[PDB]
RNA sequence: UUGCACUACGAGUAAAGAUGCUCGUUACGCGCGGCAGGACGAAAAGACCCCGGGACCUUCACUACAACUUGGUAUUGAUGU
């Protein structure tokens, strides 16, 4: 699943390349950091 | 407690231990005080024995489950050799 970063991280990468999260490592780590989104209407606001 | 009733004894007979059957013997009728041999005395659908049901108990019986433990996957992530 691709998603929409805010800061460059050694797993996720840039903002908008190809996201390969580990299934929980996002909402327990990333989404508290305010650096990642579970994509709902984000594949075009990313643009 | 109670099927009766005017409820003898013997030797027998009978479900094998007779107040009631048989053959005899012995007893006027009723009553009150005693004993307690019998009435398979009363009580208590024998406690024992055996059959049938149940009960609880045990366990190198049966099958379950609890509980204790084993891993599998979800919550469970990163970076690294």
């Amino acid at each position: 699943m691709k998603l929409i970063l805010t800061a460059d991280v050694d797993h996720l990468g840039s903002i908008g390349d190809t996201v390969e999260v580990k299934d929980g490592y996002g909402r327990n780590f990333l989404l508290p950091r305010g650096l990642a989104i579970v994509a709902s209407r984000g594949a075009q606001k990313q643009a």
